[PDB]
Order: C-alpha cells, then sequence, then structure tokens
C-alpha cells in the first residue's frame, strides 16, 4: 500500500515545478530516484553512499550517458535534500561522477554546406572548403595539395591514405571545376610551410568561413558532412568508407583500386541541393 510511496520525492517534484522546470526535466528526475530507491530497497531520502554506488555499478548495464544523467539527477535530489535542511549530509560528496560522455555536436546540414558555397569568398578560401566538404579532405591533407596532384583527365587525385601508402581517390566536379582555377603544378596554398600555408591557417579560414555562413563546426565537420551526406545519397558503407580513407580499413582495403567505379560513382551523387542514416550507420565513419 505505502510501499514505493516517497512523500519526500513529491514534496521536490512540488518545488522543481515552482522553479519553472518541465514536466519532461522532473518526471526524468524523479523516475531516477524512484528506480534507485526500488532497487536499493530503501527510501530515497535516506540512502547511503555505499547503497548509491552499488546502484550507479550494478543496477543496470547502463551507458556512460545514463550513468552520467543518473548521477546528475541523483546529485540534484541530494543537494536539494541537504540545502532545505532535510538532510544534514550529501552523500554523492563520496561518489566520484562517471565517466563524461562523448558530447555529440551539431552535425553540418546541406543547406549549412549550401550557405558556405554561396559566402563571398576568395579563390582559395573556396578551394579549401570544395577540398573537406567534397573530397573529404583533412586540414593538414588539403594544406599540402598541389596540382601535380591532381589528373583532371582521369579525375583522379593522389593522397595519403593509411600510414605511407598512398591512395588514389575520385575527383569531385566541383573540385575538378576549382582545380582549373589553381596551379596545375605547385601548391594551392602556397606559405612558408614547406612551400604551403600552415595546417592552422587552413583551419582557422574554415571556421572564419563558417561562421559568415551561420554554421556552427569545423573542417573536421565539413569531413564528417561529407561521409554522412554519401550515405544519405545511397553510397553502400564501405564505398564511404574507402572515399573517406577510414581508418577502420586497412591501407590495403583504402588504396585498392578494383572498387574505382563505385567510388567513382559514389562521389558525384554528393550534392547539397538534394538514403535514411542511423546512429549506427553513423558510428561506422565516426573518428
Ligand atoms: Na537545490
Amino acid at each position: 500500500g505505502f510501499k514505493g510511496q516517497y512523500p519526500m520525492v513529491n514534496r521536490w517534484r512540488t518545488w522543481q515545478f515552482a522553479q519553472s522546470l518541465s514536466a519532461r526535466t522532473v518526471e526524468e528526475r524523479v523516475a531516477t530516484v524512484r528506480r534507485m530507491a526500488a532497487w536499493c530497497g530503501v527510501e530515497p531520502e535516506f540512502a547511503q553512499v555505499e547503497q548509491i554506488v552499488s546502484w550507479l555499478a550494478e543496477g543496470g548495464n547502463w551507458s556512460a550517458r545514463t550513468r552520467w544523467t543518473y548521477y546528475g539527477a541523483l546529485s540534484a535530489w541530494f543537494l536539494w535534500l541537504q540545502q532545505q535542511g532535510h538532510r544534514h549530509d550529501n552523500p554523492m560528496v563520496m561518489i566520484g561522477r562517471p565517466k563524461r560522455p562523448k558530447s555529440v555536436p551539431r552535425p553540418v546540414s546541406n543547406l549549412d554546406v549550401q550557405r558556405l558555397l554561396a559566402v563571398r569568398a576568395h579563390k582559395r578560401t573556396k578551394a579549401m572548403i570544395l577540398l573537406a566538404a567534397f573530397q573529404g579532405l583533412r586540414v593538414h591533407e588539403i594544406a599540402q595539395i598541389k596540382g601535380e596532384h591532381l589528373d583532371l583527365i582521369e579525375r583522379t587525385m593522389t593522397v595519403t591514405g593509411k600510414g605511407n601508402v598512398t591512395a588514389t581517390l575520385p575527383l569531385h566536379h566541383r573540385v575538378v571545376e576549382i582545380a582549373y582555377q589553381m596551379p596545375r603544378r605547385g601548391h594551392w596554398f602556397p606559405g612558408p610551410d614547406r612551400g604551403h600555408q600552415r595546417r592552422e591557417s587552413v583551419s582557422g579560414t574554415i571556421k572564419e568561413a563558417m561562421i559568415r555562413a551561420g554554421v556552427v563546426g569545423s573542417a573536421h565537420c565539413l569531413r564528417h558532412w561529407f561521409g554522412t551526406a554519401l550515405l544519405e545519397a545511397g553510397v553502400d558503407l564501405r564505398t564511404v568508407q574507402e572515399l573517406m580513407r577510414h581508418q577502420s580499413l586497412t591501407s590495403t582495403e583504402i588504396a585498392t583500386r578494383v572498387t574505382d567505379q563505385r567510388r567513382a560513382e559514389g562521389i558525384e551523387r554528393l550534392d547539397p541541393f538534394r538514403t535514411r542514416v542511423t546512429d549506427r550507420l553513423l558510428a561506422q565513419i565516426a573518428e
């Protein structure tokens, strides 16, 4: 009858609503405190350190995110108990925070890339953006690119794959196009660093262009859009990973050209003006 009735939890619930908190926030916190209490077999306001530690370690096979969230709800509960004068101690002081979960940044969207392609900019800025977003190049790969790395007749380029093993990538038509406006032999981005610009200024350029385009993210996020947008266009996971030179593949699987035609047909589907990507697929191209 009274089992599982936790009058003090309901007091906290009412208090939280009066702080203008939402039902979503409050009911999730209350459910967590009740879950811990029922599993431990204790009234939630009297739970002791070792019970809470046991529940956070053994009450479920929690993900890192779930454990982090649960720790925060328990911290809010016990801090409230102490602050309101209901309990002298706070057992969470004795419990180290769990592993901070990976913060999932905002993925760059097709509309973001549209605006990035539309910002007025020097052609070297446009080239850096195109290499990141439409070839998946990392900023140090962009910085060192030379005209003599590109075959515009065969529409290919050479870049480092895994380790020291060279890879041959098909060129997106947008990159072929800007390549004919760039040096056909020397560095695209001349600078003091082995003849080219520093990777830091390539990163800084892409970052400033994204701010100007109203886009949050970085050059890395454009390489992630490259993979994400390829998957959204129907390209199969393995081909995307080859086009990205993803390190889950071996240098041989990356540098092989048995799949040249699938790769070339895949990369050409990339169109920010345009097939269902899941949390599982996205983890396949993550880095
Ligand atoms: Na409080």
